[PDB]
């Protein structure tokens, strides 16, 4: 019935890097074509960009977007997507059994990214390509002019270099489904050598080495150790990927999965510091969580599409329609990312448009709308800039089918000194009981209580209406904040 | 004197996969240039192909043909053999120290294969190239259209895809002679990854991983075990390569070497069976014997030309001239191949034209004639479709100088249900003593007893007419259920039933 | 005070191979641009080559020049430096943080080598490139005509192939500063396979496998043992690099570092002989000492240029101005090389022009002059062709700050049977006392005694004139030669 946590600006975890509110666009399904890019459409500007989609993206305040993959990158040749569009080829995309027309490449996406106030985090091909191709691409993007590839950029219409800050050394080459799959030694060596080379061209960039595809890989976490062992001195991040599903329809146990996310993260941190010791390095590797989401709804329609319909352009792949319970887990995951903001400095909601996304457009030019998961993300990114405090919290527990001793309440406070606000992100994953949260704020006035609630866990949004949306509802006296947390609710409580 | 074996239609081994009667053209010596392809000559059609040669290949009923190598492929760049011929470059072929003009390539050789009723089994360059190059070549050949490398094929004269069904992941890279030689681990990994990628482009293809260059390689059979442990889930075949020679001038020993062939095959099957258990797989790896033949005659002259006359176009390399004893071993090898039809599904006589070949054209315009070895391969290919039946044979035995307990008679029956025939292939490796074969056939009339005999083991053929050729002879005779055939000492025998 | 040494033509070491008087030119600094190559300068020919430079090179009688690297080659694309000069790209050089314009490449350098009476020793990129690309270049250079790359060379304006005799299999890839850094196994495999392929195009070439970058690399000499274990049957040499410096300002210790060189050579020989036994080969590997010099003076200045001032064309890197003590050590090194002429068959003074060089041109059209180190090399190269005689020598010893039992006199005799002369090379590493050399010659008239001496060990040369030049000074009888060797001096004593 009652949950208690104390909140104190003295007891810090770290400052939030806004890059943990990043996302990701891959050349996959309708992410780009019949998605962000629809040339002759009434809602499309000059570049063919859906204006209504741009607006929705600015709503989430996404500062950084991974691109262009994803499995797609492991067999992509970046030259195919630049220069005169007339001379760009159509390629088989082996990852997703599609045809890539390459009408959107590095320059097109680059300008899309300005329009939504983001910048690229670039992936390079290390599956079928290597060191020299990574160098060409880096030079093309970051070198100012008067060398072969910088002049090639300039000639292609882009006078100023994109100056891309963060680059990813390939993509998840641990899996048997990946083109150019590598062993940990193989990938370790190619990543170390690519990183060494790229740093000679531009010392100011940052580099992400690939972690395991998931914690469930037999090579997790030795992959990470081995890869960091080779590449430590030349790279700045290790990558982490996690996705969750409710195919077993067990909402209580589903909502408990952020606890495993916490465990996953710690394991990866521990693996980092192990190698840190090994190298007697003073540098900390930070975590890049460059693929996280809920993902299960559309697995079967994806199966029908390959084969039976291979080599289509822009097939409707990975189009999960999200529920209310899904949006709760997303909220729980953001909360977990925040509690680890000392080590996690980049995270990417996978993905941004149509493909497991919080922003859908209909098909053949449809209207565009917010999925359920759009909202806990919007709150996180908007009120979540500042300083994370340690969640000292005693809260009721419960068991689920496959998880023991799971907290009913999961919460984090983040303090914004420059605004004199303290936002409490809180989720009641007790699916049945309501709970009152008593918050001894060793402060330092209440500003609002924003809530995401619904009686139907399986309810969805659609092109027709929103159902799940932030309601400014509810319900603080001395320096004690007391707030009722509805069973199965996402809460965002502010102070002034 | 007495040979007893017993046919039985109910006692089967396997259905013959017609791809055990495949062959192989490498861009080597006179195989293509001044061989199957002579653009000026009077016997050559509108494309430039010797039609006499085309007619001879058809005689052999060769369903499948390896191309373009062989050692040649390890440093080949396929793009050089396609597009406008005026814009194709000439290349050093390191394999054979020769200049490759590339006037024949892929699209040209795929036309040739249509005309001989054959398909291409394509090798890819894995010596100095890798995954993405294998990917482009597959897309160019097998993808219908609407993408860079398919649209490219179309632009080059070929509207429909070749849809090539079997691919070889590189060529024999364990050897210190091979350009881009790999260790078993390097090859295993490149083979696994190349196969993984290709199957994403076209799931209908089948793939062959390279075995050892020979059973005599010190890394055999660990090579095979290792390469399969890597690529098991993405490949369908492992290769075997075997050649024999009679430099010792011992004929009875020479014909006995098909026992060594049997052992080689069983070893590879045991190796596959072991990895299968290791992987707990329900799949059996099958055997592609994509290089076999007798080879030895031209060894001296072959070295002479490299390197004392290097970088010629189409030098006369590997032009073994075949004798009659060679033809018996080739016949025995085919029998051994057939006997293992339950695991060997592809096999290639190496090679088809000029180069250790059954077919020859002379030089600078040729003439075209059949070598001794042409004939057993012809019979095998023609009457050897259907079901191999289990050979229960009690044969007299005989030692030789380097082998023990070698059967005098080596025999196999193949039953075609669609014709209600039952062909019986037998070789009498008893070089001295004629022997009769008592065939108790639980059938089931007699149709013929084609034979291959000559009194001179060292006798050859030439452009000036045969010498060794099939004679519709014997001395056969079939009563109720029993066939009793006299098998002349040192003979090949094709005995049919109606 | 007393030093003796016996000299017996029956007691030989080896015939000297002129290729130990080789040198090296890298696309580094002003070595080429504003060095050997200066297009429309009054001192240059039609082709753009500085004629006075050309003459100075000839004075050193250099039979062989390594080209074009050096760290530079490891990310060099040879096709960039050939064909129509208007169509050659400008490339980033990652090794030296410079822009390489590629006006000079292969064909231009092949004809400069003619004018200086020298053959090229060609290095191939084995950093970002591999087997096929090394084949192409060899075909381009050595195959007469009738193939893609041979014909290409003919089209570019060179009808007869350069027919390059020696090739280096990459450069220094054992070091973390090199683009395309390889492990000893990675490199062993790649050198082996590249060697195998190249020898199929041209069996008459010789190949050098890369040894360790220096004897202080943690992987020396295991790198040598390993690489040779792979590539023995296809290569002819193992490379050695060594460079000495005097930042300690310890002129006596510094002059003893030719003893660490001697020890370095011996270890590389032992390693070769080890693998030889392992292979049961009847072939010996020879040593190619393709980088040796003094190098330390310009270290701080080099750092200042890269970075905070990078991507310049022809920046003034590695421009050491050599002292007199510096000249003494070169002579010491030469003598040490000479003592090992039975296994060392190629050595390259690094480098020829401007870059840690004996030959300098001023800057922007400059002037051209000789450094101190020019002369010991010049003498060694001129009077050093013949047959090396075992140094049977009893010399006073001295200890130094870091070297015990250093010889006071280092010396060798070489006997040119054709000219009926016997040259003795000698250094007095004892910078204080003047020693006398009683040279028993089981001969067999004294021709001259050349000397290189100076009162100030730190004196330099400069464009304004030479403070250090050979003086025909000094100071024989029965068959016993006696000469006084001034403290801290280079001596060339001759006989007819």
């Amino acid at each position: 019935k009652k949950a208690r946590m104390t909140v104190d600006k003295d007891y810090k975890i770290a400052e939030i890097d806004k890059r943990i509110y990043g996302s990701f666009v891959e050349h996959l399904g309708r992410a780009v074509y019949d998605g962000l890019y629809q040339p002759g459409n009434s809602k499309s500007d000059e570049d063919g960009f859906r204006k209504d989609v741009i607006e929705l993206v600015k709503e989430l305040n996404v500062p950084i977007i991974a691109y262009p993959g994803g499995n797609f990158v492991s067999n992509y040749f970046w030259e195919d997507g630049v220069g005169p569009v007339e001379d760009r080829p159509r390629r088989l995309d082996l990852a997703w059994k599609s045809i890539e027309p390459n009408q959107v490449g590095i320059n097109e996406f680059a300008k899309w990214c300005k329009k939504v106030n983001a910048e690229i985090m670039m992936a390079v091909n290390l599956g079928t390509r290597g060191i020299s191709d990574a160098c060409n691409l880096l030079e093309y993007c970051n070198h100012p002019g008067g060398s072969k590839y910088s002049d090639m950029r300039i000639k292609h219409g882009v006078k100023e270099p994109h100056n891309i800050k963060v680059w990813c050394l390939g993509n998840e080459m641990d899996g048997p489904w990946q083109v150019g799959h590598k062993t940990m030694d193989e990938y370790g060596r190619i990543a170390e050598e690519t990183a060494r080379a790229m740093k000679m061209i531009d010392p100011s960039i940052e580099l992400v080495a690939c972690g395991s595809s998931s914690k469930d890989m037999p090579t997790f976490p030795q992959w990470e150790a081995t890869v960091l062992d080779y590449a430590y001195d030349y790279v700045d991040y290790i990558s982490l990927h996690q996705y969750y599903g409710n195919k077993e329809n067990d909402t209580a146990d589903f909502l408990a999965k952020s606890d495993d996310l916490d465990d996953f993260i710690r394991s990866v941190i521990a693996t980092c510091d192990y190698i840190k010791a090994k190298k007697r390095s003073k540098k900390d590797i930070y975590l890049s969580f460059d693929e996280w989401n809920v993902w299960y709804h559309s697995n079967n329609e994806d199966a029908n599409i390959m084969q039976n319909e291979p080599w289509r352009i822009a097939p409707p792949l990975l189009e999960d329609i999200y529920t209310f319970e899904d949006a709760l887990l997303v909220g729980l995951m953001l909360i977990t990312l925040m509690k680890h903001a000392d080590r996690i400095k980049i995270a990417c909601l996978a993905q941004l448009i149509n493909v497991i996304a919080p922003i859908v457009t209909e098909r053949n030019g449809g209207a565009a709308w917010r999925q359920t998961i759009f909202y806990p993300f919007m709150h996180a990114s908007k009120y979540g800039r500042g300083i994370v405090l340690q969640p000292v919290i005693n809260s009721p527990l419960h068991d689920t089918s496959k998880h023991e001793d799971v907290t009913d309440i999961e919460s984090v406070a983040i303090y914004n000194e420059e605004k004199e606000e303290v936002t409490i992100f809180a989720v009641n994953r007790n699916i049945h009981e309501d709970i009152v949260l008593v918050s001894d704020v060793r402060g330092m006035r209440l500003l609002e209580h924003i809530v995401l609630e619904h009686q139907d866990l399986k309810i969805r949004n659609s092109v027709n209406g929103e159902e799940v949306y932030p309601k400014n509802s509810d319900k603080f006296d001395d320096g004690i904040l007391t707030s009722m947390l509805r069973r199965a609710s996402w809460n965002v409580i502010r102070i002034g």
